[PDB]
């Protein structure tokens, strides 16, 4: 999982 600049969080 990682941390999107939008802000969301991605896995």
């Amino acid at each position: 999982c990682t941390w999107e600049p939008d802000g969301k969080l991605t896995c």
